[PDB]
RNA sequence: ACUGAACUCCUCACACCCAAUUGGACCAAUCUAUCACCCUAUAGAAGAACUAAUGUUAGUAUAAGUAACAUGAAAACAUUCU
């Protein structure tokens, strides 16, 4: 099982590494900007 | 016969010019948790960034040193005159 030793190939897994899993939460878009929102949920 | 453009070719480098709406990836600053020690990495947040709403608080221009405004005269400030 190469997993544990492959992990041993790095420094100590400190608190600086606990990443949310990619696909954890979709981006919290503030309803604005040049791309997502110009009228923010109501239209003209 | 030329001159005449993002049409096209010419050499690089090409996924870099609609309307809403939707869908994905990055980040301005701050706080926190570990890092780090001239502005820093990665994560959880969240009152999270403005050329404007006939917005409001402070400052300050302009119109401008303009529009408008006051002390009867004289005299040693005794007093006289109008
Ligand atoms: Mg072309
Ligand atoms: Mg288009
Ligand atoms: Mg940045
Ligand atoms: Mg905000
Ligand atoms: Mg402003
Ligand atoms: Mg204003
Ligand atoms: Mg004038
Ligand atoms: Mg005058």
């Amino acid at each position: 099982a190469r997993a544990l030793d492959l992990l041993r190939g790095l420094p100590r897994v400190s608190l600086a590494n606990l990443k949310p899993n990619p696909g954890s939460k979709k981006p919290e878009r503030r309803p604005r900007g040049r791309r997502r929102g110009r009228k923010c949920g109501r239209g003209h």
